[PDB]
């Protein structure tokens, strides 16, 4: 219910900026993200957000990642990080923009509007750590950031340029000093050491064959694997060849490289010099997702995408679990979207007889999801996911007598990989080690890991609609009850084609719905997809009204 200095200070300190022409703004997944010149007010209104979520959690550290991702140099964006690292309450998105959407001069008021609204306590300080990547306008934004947190009396570090993770990372640290599950030491410094400890553990006995080139997007994740290899344990038989690091030009940022580049054209950056069979990886710019690539026998690009790491992930976590004698213990699954390749699906359940959940796309409902079992393995095919441990998962592992060394070896094992992959958020460096770790275990090339099972060839096509809001799905979004007939249609079309299967989704933010077909064949999957993606087109074409 408090105070007048602030309002004062909150309206003063809005002054300095100005609204750009008529942008309505939206909170979605990851926050706002758009044109680095249209962000100066919105960034603003998050400052003044996170101080009203830390308030409202006794104090508790939040953090802002100033970031956006896979998105040109142009681009920013900034998220608010809950205090266990998990990413902001879903209800708290439609405050972020309420406030973004609010008139400058009224700002001030908004808050005031949101301090009764949300009933917070204003005994406590605000405690606000952020980090950003490295965009050009990041400088900026951190000052427009820091005006905020000021005039609202908020204490805040600035911990410099961090991948998305460690930002993640730090949050939960920080918040959980003192308590019984310390997460770390909430410093970069900490994650490299946490990092090191547990792949170290990991690795005990066995040994990485072959280099491991990985591409960094001109990232900020190029500089931080450099520094994370310096804590790195000596006869792992790790060797990584970073490549595009070219960070001090913003223009190189995600040009032509990584991640997001090479999952979507499914090809190699073209600045590529790796040879053929060279095992490689691409990070995006805030190296929050990885996938795994190589030019095989013959010279061609074989990707590894999300799906892939996940079936690696699943079937690695599945043998050590068995060994470990607690396979039967604890429910183990993998969770993954509708996108997920047939194969992937059918290797999970036929081959490591473990769940597949399918659930909604977005982190959001995949990561809820992966909680409801002790071990949730989930990826998404982009290169974002992580292994999530309920508590009984932990307790379990820490507490089981072991019956003979292999069991015991496994038992430790599988406690290092807990303290290895990051729990708060998808990590492609925590990932890199996984992935590393487990193809040295199993004594796996590249391409006997691609040989585990064949994708079924599948093709994905946006189809533009007059209104997006007429396709509303269900049953983890394979299934359309509206429009009438669509799906009935869709049914039927996927039926003619072996091992046949397409679904239909609206995008979310655009007039376009997204086919995804899958088919034993090349042809068939072509066909296929292109079949429902004019039953799509038709069916969301406008209706057409007549006279008389
Ligand atoms: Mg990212």
């Amino acid at each position: 219910m408090a105070s007048p200095a602030v309002r004062k200070a909150i309206s003063d300190a809005a002054l300095q900026y100005a609204k750009p022409e008529g942008k309505i703004f939206q909170y979605g997944t990851a926050g706002f993200r758009m044109k680095a010149d249209l962000l100066n007010t919105v960034v603003y209104a998050v400052g003044l957000l996170a101080t009203l979520r830390s308030k409202k959690l006794s104090g508790q550290w939040i953090g802002v990642m100033v970031t956006a991702s896979h998105n040109p140099a142009e681009d920013n964006g900034v998220k608010l990080v809950d205090p266990m690292g998990e990413m902001l309450e879903a209800e708290w998105e439609a405050y972020a923009t309420k406030l973004a959407n609010a008139p400058l001069e009224n700002i001030g008021d908004v808050y005031d509007e949101l301090v009764k609204e949300i009933d917070v306590s204003m005994e406590n300080p605000a405690r606000v750590v952020f980090a950003r990547d490295t965009r050009a306008s990041g400088s900026r934004l951190i000052g427009v950031l820091s005006a905020a947190l000021t005039a609202t009396e908020a204490e805040f570090i600035d911990m410099k340029f961090m991948t998305t993770p460690q930002l993640h990372y730090v949050v939960r640290c920080k918040n959980t000093l003192g308590t019984q599950y310390e997460y770390g030491e909430p410093t970069e410094q900490g994650y490299y050491e946490k990092l090191a400890a547990a792949f170290k553990r990991v690795m005990r006995g066995v040994k990485v064959k072959g280099s491991l080139t990985v591409d960094c997007a001109n990232g900020v994740g190029g500089p931080k694997l450099r520094e994370l290899i310096k804590y790195l344990p000596e006869d792992t038989g790790l060797d990584i060849k970073i490549v595009n690091d070219d960070v001090i030009n913003p223009d190189s940022l995600n040009f032509e490289c990584g991640a997001d580049y090479v999952k979507t054209k499914q090809r190699a950056p073209p600045s590529s010099k790796a040879s053929i069979l060279d095992r490689c990886a691409s990070l995006d710019g805030d190296a929050d997702r990885i996938l795994y690539y190589f030019l095989d026998e013959g010279n061609v690009f074989r990707l590894l995408d999300g799906d892939r790491i996940a079936t690696l992930a699943a079937s690695f976590i599945g043998d050590l679990a068995r060994s470990a004698g607690i396979a039967q213990k604890l429910k183990i699954g993998v969770v993954q979207t509708a996108y997920a390749n047939g194969s992937s699906t059918e290797y999970i359940e036929k081959v490591l007889k473990l769940p597949s959940v399918c659930t909604n796309t977005g982190v959001k409902h995949l990561h809820h999801a992966a909680m409801r079992f002790d071990v949730g393995v989930y990826f998404e095919a982009n290169g974002h996911g992580t292994i999530t441990f309920s508590e009984n998962a932990l307790k379990t592992i820490k507490n089981t007598e072991p019956q003979s060394p292999a069991q015991q070896r496994s038992l430790e094992c599988l406690q290092a990989l807990t303290d290895l992959i990051n729990q708060a958020v998808g990590d492609a460096i925590s990932d890199m080690l996984l992935v590393e770790a487990i193809l040295a275990h199993k004594g796996w090339t590249p391409k006997e890991w691609l040989a585990t099972y064949t994708d079924l060839p599948s093709r994905l096509v946006r189809v533009e609609v007059a209104e997006r809001s007429i396709f509303k799905a269900y049953d983890a979004e394979r299934k359309l009850e509206s429009p009438p007939g669509l799906q009935a249609k869709i049914d039927s079309l996927q039926s003619r084609y072996n091992k046949g299967r397409s679904f239909a989704r609206a995008s979310g933010t655009e007039d376009a719905v997204r086919v995804y077909a899958e088919a034993a064949s090349r042809s068939e999957a072509d066909d296929l997809a292109t079949r429902v993606a004019n039953a799509v087109r038709d069916a969301g074409t406008v209706k057409e009204i007549l006279q008389a």
